[PDB]
């Protein structure tokens, strides 16, 4: 059940998402990990967030669904709560220094991650989603994405800078 | 949860499978449902199966898959007992229509269905896999799909007959 | 010429639709006979059809394009008569057992199935389609399907639950 | 069902061939007349036939397929005598111009295009065919590719320059 | 360096373009020479331009991004006169038999070939690019092409012809 | 000219790499990036190379490439010592974080980072190219790979720790 090899972790590129929604191609969870990560970096760095929180987010961002080459990826609205709990502990066995990083990470190098997690797929599927139920998806994914941040620990003018570099990025995107 | 319009159940073209797996491209549930029945049909005739547990298997190969365009498709060895248990009650609920129809299911339509199942996945390996874990996971599927069969309740001289089909398709595939 | 094995049968899937009309990716006729058994099922039962009728338009449903392993998916304004009734022999050679099927149709069965077949056409280039010559395309199926609907045999109450079905399918497509 | 404008004809483009046989991705027919194209210049000019000779062959084979562009691309196997001398006068009544241009093509001119036309499709499936039915449809086209040359007017000289820069080429493919 | 062989000319159709644009697939330059040598055949014609001009015109489009086979398809932005002069020199060692061929174009057959160039590009990208810097790209292209036009030696009446005909192609494109 | 945008980098996964080489889907830098990265982090410490070497070969892993988002990315053979220095100054002007991480490098982490972007190449190749171009250039690669790493100043344990590796992970690839 561990993945112990690179061999395997170069699998990334062979996990496809977006199992239940209609896309122009298959996108791999190589290039989301480094497109989150991309995102990380610049937004973390554009919000003036610390150095530490930034570098911690953007550490996470690399490695994140690692567990998904053995897993698969699962459409977000499968997971429910009993269905992700069973999850973390089958995860901890599959990518224990995975699970390592996220039981570290700071909440609000956590909040930046998933904003960037999020914000990424909305961006994906904006230009690669096709179909009704794929732009559903990428209004929904948007929402929800606004709801966490706003909800988060972050402080409001982190919020404001974050919201003002995704919604440049994404009008041109 | 539950699907109930036609619009969600035409998206079992938008459900890819293979999520952990290399192939050529994105194969769907509904051209695999399709494969499926048709090989329940020729195979379970060709066998001499009786004709009420022929048509018991190709009506259940139809839709078998159908809670997928909720759950995603993931891949069997993610599949453990405990997963299964939680993922049995998920799509009682999401197709409750396919929950009864497998709770109905005769021992013998059981086991031809799930002999054209794995050998589908087989068969479209044999064609589509990229790289040596598909390899793998091609000749993994061939192996449990006749260890299964060998411990099944049909007998003899039908496994024999399905191994005899198998082997000739395969081989032209 | 006579299709008679099942690896030719499980070929469906390597049959390319809309050979001449731009789309995001090569859909094939498994595929598609899924998604038109699946519209007879759904519509057929919704617009109150008898149970026997509904069953003759999905059985021939899930096999009517097969002769298509060997002649290939003709797009549809080539078919004139005089193409037609040659293709009608040479299908009848290709697949006897989908002749006798379509020589035994009702037409309240014939009109449900071909009312399906033509909207699992428009259904799919609605996502699918790419470019100006595919939307035309698209548009005039869906001008055919109704013409043909609203000139059948079908009770007015019938063809009314028909439309109504596809109208808010499509919307949510 | 004239091809008037330079809109349609820009659709070669959009005509995939190969569809009823598997491959990495769908090819056209503009890349399979200009690989034609490529193919009548360079080993006509290496077999040292007539410039007039290759110039004719060149001409064809850059227009020779545009019909398709209403009938579509028909599996060589399905145009039987009697079909083909039906689609004779439609392809006449779609492409006139192409349609005069083969009626004046001398023999030698032909048999140059022929060959090129059938290798193209043989080197083709040497990189992207796939599987059992792919395999057998490019050996059977590299074995009437053969036949037809050893059979047609073409000097045995010539005949020998053709295959030996085939079987170098494809070598290499 | 040199391009000597069939099977490497061949390789013009895995020669991807658009190598920094998002595209709903990898449009080779086969099929892209195609396309050009088509628009040089018929605009040409609807210019009235001289027989000879449009022969030279067609002659240059078959063959004119084979150096491509060695370089890669660069991004027309990044081509800036320091590297197009080193590219030049280059190209003439790949292609020697191209670059004759554009030391002897006449200006008004050279300006009918880059007027369907870049044509071929915006039609291109009108069905098949993704998103908003593909907008951009295929917007600026045409930009582009008409400034090109003009301030060209073509005469006033064969620009407008051939605007007349682009802007009525790409409406349908 | 200067990459300044969050929109910009993330194009990363709009840049088609293999631009001359037949494949069997176009793999894009963002994928490649991640794959260099993690190659670089598992065979940086199983080389038991120091935590700082690594950690800088890891850093410029994530961004080498980044200029290509401008340049496109253009096959090793092109690249000539003439082009390579023009190609240097307009990288510079492009991505001037790059350069500067690309001009601190120290030369260990520059090797294990070339073996890792080389590998990468060779790996990918192995599942996804198609046809003798494609093979021949798997090949060149994995012999310049070599003849590299054997020239660099590395120690030979560390040599031979990364060829160790290089190939148990492609006998699994
Ligand atoms: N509402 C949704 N419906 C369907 N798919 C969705 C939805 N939200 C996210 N996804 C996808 C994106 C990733 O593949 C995966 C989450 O990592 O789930
Ligand atoms: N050993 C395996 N490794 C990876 N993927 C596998 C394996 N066996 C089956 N599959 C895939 C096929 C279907 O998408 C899905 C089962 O419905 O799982
Ligand atoms: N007007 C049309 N133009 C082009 N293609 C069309 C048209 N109508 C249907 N099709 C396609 C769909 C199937 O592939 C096939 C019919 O089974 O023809
Ligand atoms: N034996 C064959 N089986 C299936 N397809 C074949 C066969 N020979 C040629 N083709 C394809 C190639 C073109 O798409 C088209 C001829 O122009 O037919
Ligand atoms: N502005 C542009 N940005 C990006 N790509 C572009 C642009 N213009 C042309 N192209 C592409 C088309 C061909 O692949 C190639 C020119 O032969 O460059
Ligand atoms: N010998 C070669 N022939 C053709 N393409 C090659 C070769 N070596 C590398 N590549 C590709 C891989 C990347 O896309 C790019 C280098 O970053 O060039
Ligand atoms: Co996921
Ligand atoms: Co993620
Ligand atoms: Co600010
Ligand atoms: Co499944
Ligand atoms: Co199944
Ligand atoms: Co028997
Ligand atoms: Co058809
Ligand atoms: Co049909
Ligand atoms: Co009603
Ligand atoms: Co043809
Ligand atoms: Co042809
Ligand atoms: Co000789
Ligand atoms: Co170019
Ligand atoms: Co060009
Ligand atoms: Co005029
Ligand atoms: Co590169
Ligand atoms: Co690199
Ligand atoms: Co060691």
């Amino acid at each position: 059940l561990q993945i112990t090899e690179t061999y395997e972790r170069l699998r990334a590129s062979h996990i496809s998402r977006w199992g239940i929604v209609q896309t122009t191609y298959p996108q791999n969870i190589a290039e989301h990990m480094w497109r989150v990560w991309l995102l990380c970096r610049d937004w973390g760095a554009a919000a003036g967030m610390p150095q530490h929180t930034v570098r911690q987010a953007c550490e996470f961002a690399l490695v994140h669904d690692l567990a998904e080459i053995r897993t698969g990826d699962a459409p977000t609205p499968h997971k429910t709560p009993e269905l992700k709990e069973l999850l973390a502990g089958i995860e901890a066995q599959i990518v224990p220094e995975v699970a390592e990083l996220e039981a570290t990470m700071a909440p609000e190098a956590r909040e930046l991650w998933k904003f960037c997690d999020t914000a990424e797929a909305v961006l994906f599927l904006k230009v690669n989603g096709l179909g009704a139920h794929a732009y559903d998806v990428q209004h929904l994914l948007m929402e929800q994405m606004k709801r966490r941040l706003m909800d988060s620990v972050l402080d409001v003018e982190v919020q404001d800078e974050l919201m003002f570099q995704f919604e440049r990025t994404i009008k041109k995107t």
